Formats: C-alpha cells, structure tokens, sequence
C-alpha cells in the first residue's frame, strides 16, 4: 500500500558571474626630417568596450539529492532562474549533465566530493547562458538569485525472463500522475533528515471499489518501519506521539480533519480515518521535556517531583512555585523563529518568562480552562550567537509540573 | 559470493594553458612635396589585445585504470574540474576520448606509452575548453588545480546461442546500485597495488 515514488531537489551551492569586456592597448612611433626641420612623436593607446547582446555569461554549482523509496536511473532536472520575481531562462540540462544514479536516501555526487557545474543553454554543449545588462545592474546594486526544481525524468528498473534488467524506454513520468490522484502524501521532517511518502487511500464516494483503508495513526505506522513499543510509536528509538510531535496541516486539510473530528467520539488526531487528498507534516521537536526520563537538555528544572510523571494524562502535581531554565543561543541554530509548546493542568495562575531578545519578550498570564488538558504555543526569533540566554521562568499557584513541553524548529524561516 | 564490479578512476599528469592573445605590428612611409617645400615620416604602429570572453584554452593529459575483477567496454568516464574549492566545468568525454578496453588490473593506454589529452567541451570535437580571466590570475598567482571522477559509463560482455557474444545496450550501469544495497566493500593497499572487492552480506533483519 505505499508506492515508491522517487522525489528529486536541487541544491544550490554557489553561482560564478563573468563579463565580456574588451581590452586594447597600442603603442606607436613617429619620426619626420625635412630640408632643417624634424619631428618625433609618441603615441598611445588604450581601448575599452562592451557591446550588449551576449554582455554576461553565468555558471551555477549544483548537486542533486534523493529522498523516497525508490532508485531514479539516468536523472535529468529542469531549472527555471529567477531573479527578482521574474524568469531568465529554463535549463533542461544535456547530456553532459545527465545524474547517471541516485540511490534513495543519497546525494548525486557522493558525499566525499566537490559540486556539480553547469553554464550553457543549448542543446549540444555550446553558447554559454547570458545575462543582460539591466540585471547585471540589478545584481551588482545587491540582488541575489536563486534554483527551482519544476520536473525530472528518470528510468526505473525491471527483469525480463532472461534474467537481468532493461532501463530503456521505461520511463518514470508516466506514472506520476496516477499516483497523485489516489495517494495521500505524508511527509517527515527530523533534524537531520527529511522523508516524503505517498500512502494509498480510499474513496468513500462510489461504492464499486474495494480498496482496504486504515487510519493516520495506523499510516504513519505502515508508511515508515515504525515499531509499535507499548501504545507508543517508535523510529529508530526516536518516539513519535499524537503529542511529542508538531503536526503541521495545510488548510483543506486542516478543515476536513477539524469538521470530521465532530462526530467523532476521541479528541485524538491519530485515530481519524484517512481520506484522499493530504497534506500532512510531521515535524520532530528538538528539546523534549519527559521528567521521567529521555529529556535533552543542559540544565535540569527546579521545584520538580515525581508522582506519575507519564506526560500527558497523568502528570499528577498541584503545589505553588517555580520552575527555570536558563539556555545560551550557543547551541542553537540563529535567526529561525522557533516555536514552543506545551500543554494545561489545573492551576488559577501561571505566567511564563520567555525573556529572548530580537523577539517577543512579551509575557503572559497562562489563562487555565479547566482541568483537561490542552496545548499552548508561542513563536519567536532567534538572535545571533550571544551568549546572553534564553531564560524559559514558569511561576504556578496551584501545580509544580505538567509532563509535556517541547522547542522546535519550524524551518523555512530565516531572516536576513 | 564475490560480484563483478569492476572500478575506474582517472589520473592527472600534466596541465596546459594556453592564452588568447592578439598581436599585430604595422610599417608606414609617407613623403610629401609642395610648392619649396618637402616632407618624409616613417611610422610604426605596434598592436596587443585581448577580448575577455573564452579568453584561456586548457588541455589536460589523464589516463584510464582499473581495479577489481572484471573487463569494461567502452569504458566512459565523467570529469569535474575545480580550481578553489569550486568548479569550473564538468566533462563526459567525446567519441574521440572514448576508452576502448580495460582489463582487469591493468591501465590504458597500455604501460609503455603516452597519456591520453583532452581539450574541448561540446558534444562533436569543437569549442576548446575555455577559463576566464579570475581564475587565470588565480592561477599564475600560484594556485593549482586536480581532477575528480563521478561516473563511468562501460558495457559487459554476454554470449547469445550463436557462439559469439555481443557488447550493445547492456550497460554497467544499472547493475552497480543493486551490488551496492547488498554488499559489504573491502579494500586491499599493498605496496604498488590496491585491490577494491564487495561481498555479499547477510541481512538479520
């Protein structure tokens, strides 16, 4: 029930400009007697120029990058360059830069190697790409440009009865679409490392086909080899909950679960059945916070105790007091707006210090509903490499601790 | 339990530039006479210029070796050239720098000859590869560059049931990442030699 379905990026490195500029320089000597009289003279000459049509020619360092579950034989990208919500040209590139294989989970070079270069527009390796003027002004006036992936195509493989393999003709485009109209795609994002699968779904509105269906607990559990380990769900000893993750939705997606979770009887986002078209991110935390045990972090908490200190559910303390933690912006990566996230309990007041410069170091009231429990979440911008903290202060009147806390990334945020 | 695999690399020898440079030298001699009065000049016109805009040629001489435990037809690597921690351009080679055979431990040309060079960058043996101007005063101010392999390109050999074999559409390629999901890779370095194997493996799982 998982399709393999190659997914192809490309990275940008560096980008190397050149200019068609003209040089000359002469020297000349004369000399002239006549019957008395004479004359010598010396001359230079030095020459410039530039003549627009064909005036800058460009090169970009690339390298290609699987991720999914399948080998992409002979890969060829397309690129479209932008400069300042623009285009400048469109790059299919030729034979010489042709990805020859790509392994899933890999890099095109491997990892021990230097990048990939490409800088001519025509079919056969020949005329270098230009650039005209006014963008060579937009450029040097301080603009930047950047890559764009828009398609690849790519071979798989497949054994005839004479016992190897034939990737010839076979190509990968025409099974695309297919499966985009049947699948879900679930993507994963962990610190390192990022995964995109496509499950297969079901369709609820005619009633002829028999495809078997789960649920989004039950998905992630077959898409990834995830070890079901006592109710929880394990990858590589790395713990993912319904509540030790950040789940990102997009907002068809987010209104169909929300409007379906209504008649549903459990308050649980991996118990809904699944449905055709998703988008569903599950993005790892950085910094969790079991006081049990499995808690990443540099100092330990103050005015902690233990009684069925399980997370949620369970965390079972109702005192007054304070908890702090300072953190320097050493360790962290600057200028991403992290988010931080926890969940209630049952006081009447707490408030939260979150004292970060370059960003919201506005603090509130905790403003509990009830007893049940629900999150809470704040964003913020890092700063630049001080080692003048972050200090995470939670006050209480009325608890000491509740057992799910959590910083994470949420990437695709710098700031200049 | 051991697979054909067989392994290339490429090796430098020697580097040449050459540069695009455009000179010209010119002789005059003008008399005049009028009415008395007369004049006589000789006039020399010395010329040099250059044009940025494939401004720097280059060559290189390389050669082909194996390692491993099998012939290679056709063999048919890639090269990319940096200078500086970047690059500068990436080459599959043409009809004319195709190399033929290769077998097994062994380098060609064979080992009393001469290196093999390469010049140009389009897909027919035209257009000599060109450098511009930074990297050449990156160069002469004392830098250095090397070479690189990414990919080689070579075909096996199968016989049919007429008796003899045949090397077309049967590429090397699409057998090397199945070898390399299953085998484990061990490496011998010996005094003058070096031996690269995979082995198969047992998965536990």
């Amino acid at each position: 029930l998982v399709a393999a379905y190659p997914i192809v990026g490309v990275g940008m490195e560096k980008l190397i400009i050149s200019t068609n500029e003209h040089a000359s320089t002469d020297q000349g000597k004369t000399v002239s007697r006549a019957t008395v009289q004479d004359s010598n003279g010396e001359s230079w000459n030095t020459g410039l120029s530039i003549n627009k049509g064909e005036s800058a020619y460009i090169n970009a360092n690339v390298r290609y990058y699987n991720t999914g579950t399948a080998p992409m034989y002979k890969v060829t990208p397309t690129t479209n360059l932008v400069l300042d919500g623009d285009t400048l040209s469109t790059i299919k590139a030729q034979e010489n830069q042709i990805g020859n294989n790509l392994s899933p989970g890999d890099t095109y070079p491997k990892k021990g190697l230097s990048p990939l270069a490409l800088n001519t527009m025509d079919q056969f390796s020949s005329r270098l790409i230009p650039i005209n003027y006014d963008q060579l002004k937009k450029l040097d006036a301080g603009k930047q440009i950047k890559l764009e992936t828009t398609q690849v195509s790519g071979n798989f493989g497949t054994k005839n009865s004479s016992g190897q393999i034939v990737t010839e003709g076979n190509s990968w485009s025409d099974y695309i679409s297919q499966i985009d109209s049947i699948s879900a795609s679930i993507i994963l994002d962990t610190e390192n490392e990022s995964y995109e699968r496509r499950v297969t779904a079901k369709n609820l509105q005619d009633p002829e086909d028999k495809t078997p269906e789960l649920t989004i607990g039950e998905a992630i559990e077959k898409a990834f080899g995830a070890t079901k380990k006592d109710g929880l769900l394990y990858f590589n000893d790395i713990p993912i909950d319904e509540s030790c993750v950040e789940l990102i939705f997009d907002d068809n997606t987010a209104n169909k679960i929300k409007d379906s979770l209504k008649t549903l009887s459990d308050k649980k986002i991996y118990n809904v059945k699944l449905e055709r078209g998703m988008n569903i991110l599950i993005k790892t935390p950085t910094y969790f916070t079991n006081f049990d045990d499995y808690n990443n972090y540099p100092s330990t908490w103050s005015n902690v105790n233990t009684t069925n200190q399980d997370g949620l559910q369970g965390s079972a303390n109702k005192l007054n007091g304070e908890t702090k933690i300072k953190i320097p912006m050493s360790e962290l990566k600057p200028y991403k707006r992290y988010v931080f996230s926890g969940y209630s309990k049952d006081p009447l007041t707490s408030n939260s210090i979150i004292v970060k410069i370059k960003a919201k170091e506005e603090k509130t009231d905790y403003l509990v509903p009830e007893q049940g429990y629900t999150k809470f979440s704040y964003e913020f911008e890092t700063t630049e490499k001080d080692s003048s903290n972050i200090e995470i202060t939670l006050i209480g009147s009325g608890t000491t601790y509740l057992d799910n806390l959590s910083i994470t990334e949420l990437n695709s945020t710098p700031e200049i």
